């Protein structure tokens, strides 16, 4: 029940949608990606600029309403929808200005990865995002972001150069470098704790055709390719990516039939520069077991972005648990292989990555980012689609994680699950903990903004 006055005067200031319980759209509105959240907003804001945002954040103020915001829907943990507050929904933001001469993108808060991708491409650039074109960019910048330019060019953060952001008190500041660097810090990691970021504006890089591979080995030669790729990457140049996933093989006609449906390794590289040095380096990487399914392609950037995963398959219900590695020893190698033998389902991946490069150049501290040394992360992604069998695929992320829980250290907050708000303090570490405190303490000192891997003031 909401004050007739707070909300006329919300209404009159908004130009976008409001989608409220008994509307017909609001059941498709307020899903998100991960199924398994089913919530029910007091309403649905749907902003479609800067001003927008302002009278949605002061309103949710005002009214002591929970606050969720929205990008792409990504949340791993369900942080995008609430039950009984108002979701400041970002979705129709999805502007990207891109200057070719000055090789900058600012983006609307609410863009889709595809969209940034396009957008830049259109003038053979890009800069560093996640490797599912429809993630959205907001949820996955604020925690760090990583994906197949990040060897080579960082993490998103590393890219970032201002951002456009409303804070709880409704002001619209600016932060970067010179501005408001305090709270331009703690976005670059800190998630959504410190307000709503409307524009994000980025440097960018020139990447034209990129050579890839991406073909599947037997846990039979397990061992061995996962060892072949710990030994590589260790040493290997910036310009090489290679990624590990081990999952159910996908039913698609590059396999033989008779893999369909089993686990193996679904190892997938890239070279980031010349493809003719690429296709030497991915050549010398695929043979460490017998490549099952290869496709080799020289692939514009932007498609090397839409290509994740094989089997192009959404899944209803996700739990994830993950952390990172700072060595993956022989007997963790033994533990991922076996875990990965018990998978159930064909959307599950048990997810082996590796960092590193200019990620780990980049000094501890100038960052929220933590955990850039550790250059592994392991992510145990369950995923399926039945909803009377929850528990057994829940069950399989937590007791490999429970398995590894002695290589495994910190956790990238954009991969938690709804269970894992614990997990804030050791993720980030004590000192950018209590750092990002004061930045909160700063600029939300009323905990406004809650629905995310949540830092508390003071
Ligand atoms: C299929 C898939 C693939 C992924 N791949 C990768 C990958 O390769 N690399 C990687 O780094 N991560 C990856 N992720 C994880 C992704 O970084 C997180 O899920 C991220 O939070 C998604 O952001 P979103 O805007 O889509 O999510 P949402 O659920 O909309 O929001 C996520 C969080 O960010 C906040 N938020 C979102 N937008 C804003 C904004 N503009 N201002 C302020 N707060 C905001 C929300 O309040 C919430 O706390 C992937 C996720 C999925 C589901």
């Amino acid at each position: 029940q909401l004050d007739p006055a707070t909300l006329a005067a919300f209404s009159a200031a908004f130009r976008g949608e409001l989608i409220w319980p008994s509307d017909a759209d609001y059941d498709e509105a307020r899903r998100i990606w991960n199924g398994t959240i089913d919530r029910r907003p007091a309403l649905i804001a749907r902003c479609t600029s800067t001003p927008d945002v302002v009278a949605a954040v002061s309103f949710a103020r005002k009214s002591g309403l929970l606050v969720a915001v929205r990008g792409g829907g990504h949340s791993m943990a369900g942080h995008s929808v609430c039950d009984g507050g108002i979701v400041i929904d970002l979705s129709l933001m999805n502007s990207i200005k891109v200057s070719r001469r000055l090789r900058r993108a600012r983006a609307q808060g609410g863009c889709l990865l595809g969209a940034f991708d396009t957008a830049t491409q259109a003038h053979m650039l890009a800069t560093p995002a996640g490797v599912v074109s429809h993630t959205g960019l907001g949820g996955l910048v604020l925690g760090g972001g990583f994906g197949w330019l990040s060897r080579k060019y960082g993490l998103s953060i590393d890219n970032l150069t201002s951002v456009e952001i409303v804070t709880a008190d409704g002001g619209v500041l600016t932060a970067s470098d010179t501005e408001n660097p305090d709270l331009f810090w703690a976005v670059r990691g800190g998630g959504g704790n410190f307000g709503v970021v409307t524009a994000f504006e980025f440097d960018l890089h020139r990447v034209g055709p990129v050579r890839f591979a991406s073909t599947y080995y037997s846990l039979d030669e397990g061992p061995q390719v996962i060892r072949a790729w710990r030994d590589h990457m260790a040493t290997a140049p910036d310009e090489l990516t290679w990624a590990l996933y081990l999952r159910l093989a996908p039913p698609l006609p590059e396999l033989p039939a008779d893999m369909h449906g089993k686990p193996v390794i679904c190892a997938m590289s890239c070279w980031i520069g010349d493809p003719h040095e690429g296709e030497r380096q991915l050549e010398s990487i695929l043979h460490a077991g017998k490549p099952h399914g290869l496709t080799k392609a020289t692939l514009p950037y932007r498609a090397l972005q839409a290509y994740s995963f094989p089997g192009a398959v959404v899944p209803d219900r996700i739990y994830t648990k993950s952390g990172y590695l700072n060595e993956l020893s022989d007997e963790a190698t033994d533990t991922v292989l076996e875990h990965a033998a018990d998978i159930a389902s064909p959307f599950t991946q048990l997810e082996l990555l590796y960092l590193g490069g200019a990620v780990a150049r980049v000094p501890d501290d100038a960052t929220a980012y933590p955990n850039r040394q550790s250059p592994f992360v392991t992510n145990l992604a369950a995923a399926w689609m039945d909803p009377t069998e929850d528990a057994r695929h829940t069950a399989w992320a937590r007791e490999g994680y429970r398995a590894l829980a002695g290589h495994l250290s910190g956790g990238y907050v954009n991969f938690m699950n709804p269970g894992e708000a614990d997990r804030t303090r050791e993720a980030y570490g004590a000192a950018k903990f209590e750092r990002l405190q004061g930045v909160k303490a700063k600029y939300d000192p009323t905990n406004l903004f809650r629905l995310n891997q949540n830092i508390p003031p003071s």
